[PDB]
């Protein structure tokens, strides 16, 4: 399981990049694969610019990582993607369905 955000990772999404940041690959690179810190950013940090619009603080994503280690949080399943988060949720499956 969880291969479909490995697949994300690799291809990139569009405007809901931050949020699954924050709500999933942060969590499930920290608590579920339990890859390390410097690990997490470059992973996090090279999926943010798939796209070459837009900007992400390293000082965010640090922030993240640790918060989300620190808490333990679980990364959000499709399910619940699909039920929050639709924007999200499409660009997700979009990547997932076109390859």
């Amino acid at each position: 399981d969880y291969s479909w955000i490995e697949k994300v990772l690799e291809m990139g999404l569009q405007d809901s990049r931050k949020r699954f940041i924050l709500y999933v690959a942060s969590r499930y690179l920290v608590n579920v694969k339990g890859v390390n810190e410097d690990e997490a950013l470059q992973t996090l940090k090279e999926f943010y610019y798939k796209l070459q619009s837009g900007k992400v603080y390293e000082s965010w994503l640090k922030s993240v990582i640790n918060g989300v280690k620190k808490k333990g949080l679980l990364p959000w399943s499709l399910k619940r993607i699909e039920e929050r988060d639709k924007e999200m949720y499409n660009e997700i499956i979009r990547v997932l369905k076109n390859s």
